[PDB]
DNA sequence: GACCTCCCT
DNA sequence: AGGGAGGTC
């Protein structure tokens, strides 16, 4: 039932600080930026070790060890142990191999999150779910010392072991290089990135607070006006009651509970009464000040005024970072009022201004490369406006007669085609039949046989390998390629065709951080980078980077990879995020 | 805490 | 196609 062998350290020695250890730096708090280090465990070829933060990382030698590149470490989650680090003023170099990032890559699906569900993949499972040991939520807490001590050592213990099995099944994938050249040293660049954080104006977001909720006063109102009598709009029974009972607004779409009040089912009963428009109005103001205004300023670190997220990079199933608290990958930008919210996301320095690159259609940029469709390859050669080219072809018209609802209906097409394509789903999508949305789809092949040939071969190739590639030899498994539900093997098919799209662009678009940060330093700018969002950096430099950066972010963005299409980035920049346009 | 719309790329 | 993050039992 028990102990596993260790060394409860009171003091730092010599046989802990060999070239070659697993090492634990425990950070319990989910969010780590400025979080405590609760303790230390360090296995090597010497034995096992745990020590006390307060005495480690008081030790000249200890820290010395950390930050020596040649004294190698391998880890589970080596950015939060990096960045919990550099709040203390510590570097921590030499992460060889982390194993959370080589889990990650071996299969994303299994949402491995602890060392415990890693280990397992091996058959390994002489270490605890952090979960068992932590607790969860309101009964979360950190044990006393003799049950913590020896989790650290398990887990240490477990990367030691776990190492060898990982790094021949990531060679065995071909995904050697995608980890040690690119997932790894990309963390790093995460852990920099977060650590700087991104500068907030707080005073401008809390007068659009202001503005808002003296905006939210007169819609609430008319809307309670409208509906005769007060209630709670936020409430999903009481406004079905107003909307579909009080006021016989017609059903045109029942939820699993009741009726939807979705936007797109809002829009369509506008006609009908006053009280729709209003009710939108209502919900994307409210969704501002919840959100926006009111989510981020809880956020914002009183004592430097910035945002610190974390970049979930062992989450998304096709390579893709996620990021939280905040979530800055989904700051408005589509409607003006919304969009407005950037402007109070400002550099960090005064003299400094942001820098905003983002590729031009890498998805189907990439598209056209890896089916080699002849025509959407000239498309890109040519740098054609593809939405309109996609108009052009599916209605069998010149640039001249294509109207704006025809491009709009193409670009949906092509949005459609990336995401796998239904005609059910694109019919959804662009309110019309499912016929007729088929019509598209086979059009659209019509025109692009190369990715019509694409979209089979690689449903095919799904079935037969059990998984499909990225560029850079990310895996997605897809078990339900075979099952016999329609509805479970569509799905499947769609993250087939889909997944090479969207994962190869996570490819590309970390391998060009890599070597912006590479280039960054090789020509000593002050630039750094701030934020990622899909297929979009953001940097903060002095304005007297600005000339050069304009040259130099984009050529590395767009060299990054040599596809059969060039690659194509645009950049902006301004006093905020918002004027980076 | 666990089941059930709207913002981004 | 991927994500993150108020009412209600």
């Amino acid at each position: 039932t028990a102990k596993m062998a260790f060394t409860l350290a009171d003091r730092v020695t010599e046989e802990m600080l060999a070239d070659k250890a697993a090492l634990v730096v425990e950070v319990v708090e989910e969010n780590y930026h400025d979080a405590p280090i609760v303790g230390i465990a360090v296995v090597n070829e010497h034995g096992r070790f745990f020590l006390r933060p307060e005495t480690a990382l008081a030790d000249p030698q200890f820290v010395a060890w950390l930050g020596d590149e040649t004294k190698k470490k391998s880890m589970f989650d080596s950015k939060r142990a990096a960045v919990a680090l550099k709040w203390k003023g510590i570097e921590l170099c030499g992460v060889s191999f982390d194993l959370l990032l080589a889990a990650y890559l071996l299969d994303p699906a299994q949402g491995v999150d602890d060392v415990a569900a890693a280990a397992k993949m091996k058959q390994y499972e002489a270490v605890r779910p952090d979960e068992a040991v932590y607790g969860k939520g309101a009964k979360r807490a950190v044990p006393d010392e003799p049950v913590l001590a020896e989790h650290l050592v398990r887990k240490a213990a477990a990367i030691w072991a776990l190492e060898r099995p990982f790094l021949d099944e990531l060679r065995r994938n071909e995904q050697d290089r995608l980890l040690v050249e690119l997932e790894q040293p990309l963390s790093s660049i995460l852990a920099e990135m977060e650590f700087a954080g991104v500068k907030v104006d707080t005073k401008r977001l809390e007068q659009m607070g202001e503005e808002l909720a003296e905006q939210l006063r007169t819609v609430e109102q008319r809307i309670y006006e409208l509906a005769g009598q007060e209630f709670n709009i936020n409430s999903p029974k009481q406004l079905g009651v107003i909307l579909f009972e009080k006021l016989q607004l017609p059903v045109l779409k029942k939820s699993k509970t009741g009726y939807s009040t979705s936007a797109d089912v809002l829009e369509k009963l506008a006609p009908y009464h006053e009280i729709v428009e209003n009710i939108l109005h209502y919900r994307q103001l409210g969704k501002l000040q919840s959100t926006y205004i009111e989510g981020l300023l809880k956020v914002v670190r009183p004592d430097t005024k910035k945002v610190h997220t974390i970049f979930n990079q062992a989450l998304t199933q096709t390579g893709r970072l996620s990021s939280t608290e905040p979530n800055l990958q989904n700051i408005p930008i589509r409607l003006e009022e919304g969009r407005k919210i950037r402007q109070a996301f400002v550099p960090s320095e005064s003299d400094w201004l942001i820098f905003a690159a983002d590729y031009s259609q890498i998805e189907l940029r990439v598209l056209a490369h890896i089916a080699e469709d002849d025509n959407l390859m000239e498309a890109f050669r040519r740098d054609l406006d593809i939405h309109t080219k996609t108009a052009m072809d599916i209605f069998q018209v010149s640039e001249d007669e294509v109207t704006p609802n025809m491009r709009r209906q193409a670009k949906a097409v092509n949005f459609g085609i990336v995401y796998g394509i239904s005609d059910y789903g694109l019919a959804q999508n662009l309110n019309i039949s499912r016929k007729e949305a088929a019509e598209f789809i086979e059009r659209y092949f019509e025109s692009f046989p190369g990715v019509k040939r694409y979209m089979e071969n690689i449903v095919q190739e799904a079935k037969q390998k059990g998984y499909v590639t990225t560029l850079l030899h990310r895996r997605r498994y897809l078990p339900d390629i075979t099952s016999r539900n329609f509805n479970v093997r569509s799905f499947a098919e769609r993250m087939a065709m889909n997944t090479p799209i969207q994962g190869s662009a996570a490819d590309i678009i970390k391998k060009a951080m890599i070597d912006l940060n590479a280039r960054l330093k090789e020509e000593r700018l002050q630039a750094r980078l701030l934020l990622q969002v899909h297929d979009e950096l953001i940097l903060e430099a002095p304005k007297e980077e600005m000339e050069r950066l304009c040259r130099l972010v984009p050529e590395v963005m767009e060299q990054a990879v040599t596809l059969r299409v060039p690659l194509k980035v645009d950049y902006h920049y301004g006093s905020t995020w918002y004027d980076a346009k």
